[PDB]
């Protein structure tokens, strides 16, 4: 990979991974001995379970390993099924809080998650159309994964993230609109979390981002729209909050973040002249 500070996300660290020793090259969602907490990033489904196919279907692996080598009867379709129980409950609260972190109430059991929050930063469906995004846009949640669950034992690897990003088919007004704010959601319940008490035991200390959108979502859009979107809406989301953490994007053959980012970079460094 190359890490570089950007100063159109006023110095931000990112990490642009090149391509892993994978088939296919993708990155690993978690690394093997990690000397920081990077919270990893699932693509969600509008539907809200951990599942399915592409980057969610490899949060579902990841954690449907874990459990398997712990000895925790955890099945993919009970995985699906209660990730999409307690992901419904957190959009329920957000959308009555919006624009605040929620937190699920402690008492209700997982076999996946210890806590749990939710953040919308604006009502979905109300400044765009659910027809032309798809519903449910905007969420991210926040889960602090049981350590029998956790990636290679490690604590830095208790954290997982999970948002839900526009589909490619919206007209560009509504879909920069919906997409920019998502990205303030990422950025935003990530600066919140580390804010509550849980995230003062456990930071975050980096975000590892897909391009959101940039799967079947995307449909015919280009991905040179979505890393523009991307760059603006990272920009806006660092200069409302600024985060303390790095980010990282795994390896896209494409490098629609990265050049999204490229573009915007040059633009900042001319914007005096
Ligand atoms: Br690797
Ligand atoms: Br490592
Ligand atoms: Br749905
Ligand atoms: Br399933
Ligand atoms: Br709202
Ligand atoms: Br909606
Ligand atoms: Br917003
Ligand atoms: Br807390
Ligand atoms: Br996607
Ligand atoms: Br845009
Ligand atoms: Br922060
Ligand atoms: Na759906
Ligand atoms: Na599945
Ligand atoms: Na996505």
């Amino acid at each position: 990979s190359q890490t570089v500070d950007l100063s159109c996300l006023s110095g931000t660290t990112v990490r642009f991974f090149g391509p892993s020793h994978h088939f296919g090259g993708f990155t690993p969602l978690y690394d093997p001995a990690p000397d920081k907490r990077v919270a990893t990033v699932d693509a969600g489904a509008n539907a809200l379970f951990i599942g399915g196919g592409g980057l969610n279907g490899q949060f579902a692996k990841t954690l449907l390993e874990e459990a398997e080598k712990h000895g925790i009867r955890l099945t993919p379709e009970e995985l699906s099924q209660h990730s999409q129980r307690i992901q419904q409950s957190l959009l329920r609260r957000a959308v009555k809080s919006p624009g605040k972190l929620v937190e699920l109430d402690t008492g209700v059991a997982s076999p996946v998650f210890a806590r749990s929050f939710g953040f919308v930063p604006v009502v979905p469906g109300l400044m765009w159309e659910e027809s032309e995004v798809g519903p449910n846009v905007g969420v991210t949640f926040v889960h602090i994964l049981k350590p029998e669950v956790t990636p290679y034992g490690n604590l830095n690897n208790n954290v997982m993230m999970y948002t839900v990003a526009p589909s490619g088919a919206a007209p560009d007004k509504t879909y920069s609109l919906a997409y920019k704010t998502t990205i303030a959601g990422v950025i935003g319940a990530a600066a919140a979390y580390n804010d509550t008490p849980a995230g003062q035991q456990y930071p975050v200390q980096g975000l590892r981002l897909p391009l959101l959108g940039g799967g079947i979502f995307r449909r015919n859009r280009s991905l040179e729209s979505i890393g523009r979107a991307n760059a603006e809406g990272t920009s806006l989301a660092i200069t409302r909050y600024g985060p303390n953490f790095e980010l990282q994007y795994m390896y896209d053959p494409s490098n629609a973040a990265l050049h999204g980012l490229q573009e915007a970079e040059s633009t900042y460094l001319a914007s005096a002249a």
